[PDB]
């Protein structure tokens, strides 16, 4: 089985906590991935998300189609728009970004991915962010204890991401109609810490480390990791568990320590049963830029808003979001928001 861990509800520092953020990392080094232990609370608000998305999702299409806004990424993607590796993925999804209603500054301002959640209805709205809530929490945790573990400032990572660009993919998963099963490909996750959550059907699997192995940097063009390992032991099934979620690396942990962290290649495979999961993204700022902690004099960065604003684009590039960005210039803003600042 995969490790599992319960975390303090405050992290503060002591050389336990020091300790578990070493286990975390080794776990993450060695398996890259690991459990950690829900509360009652937290399963409850688990549960209620799942039933609401099973909801949700046998609602008629022409419905799910409407929650779209062409201010903000957010709401519903159908099966086949989203593409891994050249090929089309098969998940319904709903994503969840930062809700920000049309007087929030940002908003007001027009940056670009900053607007109001198309929700479907308010019972769906409040199971969701609850459910976020407790995500980040749980998020913010891991952060600490990873600095930590790293014998970095314990801030190190929850300086980035103070009103970070946290979001959500509901999913659901199709049951295998055919000979194919590939539900999504082999790739790694863009940004900074996945939790995920899923029912007690299965489907994921991640790699691990592999001594020996050359892993693309998946943040630069020309390195992506997508299918990469997908046909090549070793997989690991995350088998379905009461009372945990599981958390990996994606590539701005990779990138920020220098490989020290691998982001955790997964796939997904359709069971004969449809599939509930989430998979809930803690991220930087949208105004922050991840740096190499380890090496001190390399000068890349990651600016995260353009980082997700770019692949948002690429990845949805007629959606309406991306046609107003295109119409009214909202990419000016982020070079704008840029500037002044010290690099
Ligand atoms: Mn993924």
């Amino acid at each position: 089985n995969l490790q599992t861990f319960e975390l303090p509800t405050e992290v503060t520092g002591c050389a336990a906590d020091i300790s578990l953020g070493r286990a975390l990392i080794q776990a993450w080094q060695k398996d890259g991935i690991f459990q950690i232990k829900t509360d009652s609370e937290q399963d409850r608000k688990t549960q209620e998300a799942m039933a609401a998305s099973k909801q949700f999702c046998k609602e008629p299409l022409t419905f799910k189609s409407s929650c779209v806004s062409d201010l903000t990424y957010s709401g519903y993607v159908a099966s086949g728009e989203e593409v891994t590796a050249g090929k089309p993925d098969f998940p319904e999804i709903f994503t969840v970004c930062k809700d920000l209603s049309v007087g929030d500054q940002r908003v007001k301002a027009g940056w670009p991915c900053h607007g109001p959640v198309p929700w479907p209805n308010n019972t769906y709205q409040k199971s969701m962010k609850t459910f976020m809530e407790e995500l980040g929490l749980a998020g913010e945790r891991l952060l600490k204890l990873t600095a930590l573990g790293f014998e970095l400032p314990i801030n190190t990572f929850t300086d980035l991401t103070r009103d970070g660009w946290h979001h959500m993919r509901v999913l659901r998963f199709p049951p295998q109609t055919s000979t194919l099963s590939r539900g999504i490909g082999a790739h790694t996750d863009y940004g900074l810490l996945v939790i995920a959550a899923q029912d007690d059907v299965g489907g994921l699997y991640i790699r691990p480390p592999v001594e020996g192995e050359k892993r693309n940097r998946n943040w630069l063009p020309g390195e992506s990791s997508a299918g990469m390992f997908e046909h090549d032991e070793p997989w690991t099934f995350v088998t379905p568990t009461p009372g945990v979620w599981t958390v990996f690396p994606g590539d701005i942990l990779q990138f920020m320590t220098g490989g020290q962290l691998l982001s955790t290649p997964h796939k997904v495979k359709l069971n004969t049963r449809e599939r509930f999961a989430c998979a809930y993204f803690h991220e930087p700022n949208f105004e922050a830029s991840a740096y190499p902690l380890f090496e001190p004099s390399a000068n890349e960065r990651i600016h995260y808003g353009e980082h997700f604003t770019n692949m948002f684009m690429r990845c949805y590039p007629d959606r309406i979001t991306t046609q107003r960005i295109n119409k009214e210039n909202r990419l000016a803003h982020l070079e704008d928001l840029k500037k002044y600042s010290d690099t």
